[PDB]
């Protein structure tokens, strides 16, 4: 059971740089086995590439309590009520930087919270027909009255506003499609999941 | 309650496509609304344009199992053990075409498979800080005991596989990173959470 061909059923021939920018749109030449037992041609591929990232789920397990962050994503414009989202605290993984490091210093820095315990939830690729990107999601555990204001980097051009709501308020916010981005979905529906367990060990 | 601002609070000054090909790569200028009051200056974003995207998660309400569809995605080999991935029937919601007509579509193509009813599951942005991508997902009433083979338009380099599964595995695949995907993981998340519900109703 399982996927069929491993790395050593691709060759990665070349890549090229179409667009070089804060981000890179990369072409991919490569060929690679096919199910019908042959090898395809030399194929290439668009690949959107803009590095990884890491996601906090930041949960008060004693008050059963969801942070989150609210802030304009200008891309969500077109097929959107508004490009203000409500989201996990985010934020890339630069070289040599562990998921933890990232989700700490975010959970600072987009919403006045320190972090204690943490647990992986998944790591997924975003839409990865076309674009290399991987987030890892972590929950953190945190103090949900100690969430308030607003925050973000202005030398970032970052503006973001802390949202609290009980657990189940969110994962409602997720039916109703209040929270419709990935990591959140991702993240809420893992809580949904999982907060009978956590709850548990959090709070021995 | 829930978010602070509306499309009346942001301007979108100019939009350019710098890159165009098989995807496209935009600019965006915009200023919008601060929280703490006023305005911002003029920001830029670059977002990767690809159009938006139906999925479906083909379920046997009968059997409890679910069908995957298995494709190289090379976008994924940077982070993964394999480009290989497992996931659900999708593809392009063209002008004027519904979510519905476009799923039903795809799992025919994809997959060889008929479907019965669908349901919606969630509609959500795959990564909204950089692209625009939307998703939208359907569950859709299938007979696993159909599904098989290789499918595919391989005059598009298109190759895929086709698996059954239980619902359990698919889903433990979740838990274990072996299905890491953001449509697949939502999906089968979802599943896990109504399941119960889904089957009383397909099965009268
Ligand atoms: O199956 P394709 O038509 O290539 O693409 C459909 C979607 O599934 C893949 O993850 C892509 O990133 C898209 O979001
Ligand atoms: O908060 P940022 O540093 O902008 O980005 C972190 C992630 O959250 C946003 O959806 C982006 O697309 C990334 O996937
Ligand atoms: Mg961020
Ligand atoms: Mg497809």
């Amino acid at each position: 059971q399982g996927i069929t061909f491993s790395k050593n059923d691709v060759e990665i021939i070349a890549r090229e740089t179409l667009y070089r920018g804060f981000f890179s749109l990369d072409l991919y030449r490569f060929r690679h086995r096919l199910f019908n037992g042959g090898m395809s041609g030399e194929i290439t591929r668009e690949i959107f590439e803009r590095g990884h990232a890491a996601v906090l789920l930041p949960f008060d397990p004693v008050r059963d309590e969801v942070v989150l962050v609210e802030q304009i994503r200008i891309a969500a414009y077109d097929t959107s009520e508004s490009p203000w989202l409500l989201e996990m605290v985010a934020g890339m993984i630069e070289a040599g930087e562990t998921v933890e490091d990232v989700a700490r210093r975010e959970a600072l820095e987009e919403a006045g919270l320190e972090v204690g315990r943490t647990k992986p939830i998944l790591s997924y690729l975003a839409s990865p027909g076309g674009t290399s990107e991987r987030l890892s999601i972590l929950v953190g555990e945190v103090d949900a009255s100690t969430a308030k204001g607003i925050h973000g980097l202005a030398e970032e051009n970052e503006d973001i506003r802390v949202h609290v709501v009980s657990r189940e308020q969110a994962y409602q916010w997720v039916e109703e499609g209040k929270i419709d981005n990935a990591a959140s979905v991702i993240a809420l529906q893992w809580l949904q999941l999982h907060y009978h367990n956590l709850r548990n060990e959090w709070t021995k």
